[PDB]
């Protein structure tokens, strides 16, 4: 029993994490096989940090420009271009500790853990959401940008976000492992809000069959609705639409319970419409929305890698 | 900027998880040169739950009844010994992965992170509180036995934590690795009492330093306080008494911040007495004890490891 915020084991991306340094500017860098991908504004100055020419920057550079660094193995590289947001290094090292690995773009709402890192070393793991505004609360320091976000099936890395920087409120954004910012942003210094962010409806309800299937079952109702009742409801509290393949993919949950996602939605309509009255539910005081439902039955049934 | 419950990177320990079975049940062990340590309880079975007595099951046991893998790879047993409540495994190979390590008893109030394992095979990494009452609030469930505790010093694994079993209240208890309990706790299937728990009062001060350093100041108050005066709302909210000890430990942070520490003190009273008003901390409606003030250093200063 119990449930926890839990992040993938983060070894299989330790061994993938290098550091790239181009002239005064250091950050981090994925190495697989033999192509080392970091955030582009690498090759930046504090002079163009307000708006850089990226293309302007890069084809002056050069292949001895960019030093790559895998532990104090120092790798050379033979070759360089920039994809979108991302630079590809080519170096002449495959990376002997390359995982089973794919690059995806993942959907607002699903949740990968981010191994955070300085200088091309770890110093921590933790989960996060894809919010629905496309930015993610994280923990970044500056000299965070090029770790990586990922999830784990039995062997195989999917690595779906690379940190590039933070937002004036403190929220943070990046790109798929193609270069590719989620949401809207750009890599300037420049005015970029997020925009209003929305609640993960599918995901507060996995947590609360996950409360469920932990004990935690106060908020359960004698009530039920329908849909579109309860859509619009959650369109009230800033929650996503509820749909019909949210409702499918909850069914695992709701087989597992004995309790309909209609009745639940009801129990959650109930919480949104009066508030928890000091209650905790999970240990917490808040409607919780970062867990998936893959995410609560993972960690219900004990799903290893 | 951000704050997340962080776990250390995971890599160090992953290597050292292995599968231990012992005729019918099998449980995860730790496998550091030429030893596996596993719960002495591997050696059980149906009828000997309620008050086995491990001694004489140990002797109908020999070597070649305990199967050790490391991957689909088999270790071979050559010596098996019993450490208070820990099995010691001698195998045929030192583990080529070990990792610099220590083996630690850690105090009441402190943190570390888990890798929740099933099978010999990692599934998961959260960081959580060894609780005043000497449980952890964990997410194990059946075959989780085994599953390690640990902090990472630059490139020294602490262990100080070996997962034994669920209290039927959802908590937790284990050992450290030389195979005594923290708390009261025995490995029989017996109803076993906790005990009254506290809340980490140094750790909630350090969570907020940690708000103040990241933005979140609205709980910041016209007021002061003592530490007599403190200690008697403290122990009124079941809270741990707050000692000099602990007010020095929080130096740094309210030098930092330049918050002086019965300053903060008088916040934390206020909040205690008054809740929250539906506002949050650092993302929670409630008050969080699980990170020490070296956690919040750690995380606000980016140590890589
Ligand atoms: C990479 C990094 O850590 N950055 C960062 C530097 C430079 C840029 C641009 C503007 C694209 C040249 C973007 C990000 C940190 C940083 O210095 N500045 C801001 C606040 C992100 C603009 C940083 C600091 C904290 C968290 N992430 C990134
Ligand atoms: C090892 C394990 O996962 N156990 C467990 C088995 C056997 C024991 C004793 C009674 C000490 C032989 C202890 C723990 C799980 C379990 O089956 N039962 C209890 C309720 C923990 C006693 C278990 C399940 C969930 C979390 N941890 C452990």
């Amino acid at each position: 029993s119990g449930f926890r915020k839990m992040a993938f084991p983060s070894g299989k991306v330790e061994g993938c994490m290098v550091q790239v340094t181009c002239g005064t500017t250091t950050l981090n860098g994925l190495w697989l096989d033999d192509v080392v991908y970091c955030p582009r504004h690498v090759i930046c100055t504090s002079e163009d940090m307000l708006n850089p020419n990226y293309e302007d920057l890069l084809i002056r550079k050069s292949n001895h420009n960019f030093l790559v660094q895998a532990g104090n193995v120092q790798l050379r590289v033979i070759g360089h271009s920039m994809q979108n947001c991302v630079l590809k290094l080519k170096v002449d090292t495959a990376n002997p500790k390359t995982p089973k690995y794919k690059f995806v773009r993942i959907q607002p709402g699903q949740t990968f853990s981010v191994l955070a890192c300085y200088n091309g070393s770890p110093s921590g793991v933790y989960q996060c959401a894809m919010r629905p505004n496309f930015t993610i609360k994280g923990s970044f320091l500056n000299g965070s940008c090029g770790s990586v976000g990922f999830n784990i099936d039995y062997d195989c890395v999917s690595f779906c976000y690379m940190h590039h920087m933070e937002l004036p409120t403190g929220v943070h954004a990046g790109t798929d492992l193609e270069g590719n910012f989620y949401g809207p942003f750009v890599d300037r210094q420049t005015a970029q809000a997020a925009g209003t962010d929305t609640t993960i409806t599918v995901n507060v309800l996995a947590w609360l069959y996950a409360a469920v299937i932990n004990g935690d079952r106060w908020f359960l109702n004698r009530f039920t609705t329908t849909l579109n009742d309860f859509n619009l409801v959650a369109m009230k509290y800033n929650y996503e639409p509820l749909t019909q393949d949210h409702v499918d993919i909850l069914g695992p949950l709701s087989a597992q319970t004995g309790i309909a996602v209609l009745d639940m939605c009801a129990s959650l309509k109930e919480l949104l419409q009066n508030g928890m009255n000091g209650r905790t539910i999970l240990g917490s005081a808040l409607l919780e929305d970062e867990f998936t439902p893959f995410d609560v039955v993972r960690q219900c049934s004990g799903v290893t890698f």
